């Protein structure tokens, strides 16, 4: 849980370099970095868990917040006030996999992935 890589592998596959998630967490001693690899290049959110701040993360976000991993939670929750305005990730390692759903204004929106 939060130990390895996760997702994706779209054969060899060649260049160009298209939409490649993949998640990979590995928890070190409050140390766990999360492979949030979307379409914002890789970007990795890494910090010290219940570690807060603002930090930026697509050149032009302000998510500001504080994951509290709680063994097999995500609890906290970042925002970009300049307009997104909230883009949370309640969520739980599922059951051999995650999910990630980000709670916005109201809204659970998930995404549906998993782990490799």
């Amino acid at each position: 849980a939060f130990d390895g890589t996760w997702k994706v592998d779209r054969n060899e596959n060649y260049s160009g370099a298209h939409d490649n998630l993949k998640l990979t967490i590995t928890q070190e001693g409050n140390k766990f970095t999360v492979k949030e690899s979307s379409n914002f290049r890789n970007i990795d959110v890494v910090f010290e868990l219940g570690v807060d701040f603002a930090y930026s993360l697509a050149d032009g976000t302000e998510l500001t917040g504080t994951w509290t991993m709680e063994g097999n939670k995500l609890v906290g929750k970042f925002k970009r006030v300049d307009n997104g305005k909230e883009l949370i990730a309640v969520r739980e390692i599922s059951g051999n996999e995650l999910i990630q759903t980000y709670t916005y204004e109201g809204v659970e929106a998930k995404r549906i992935f998993k782990k490799e």
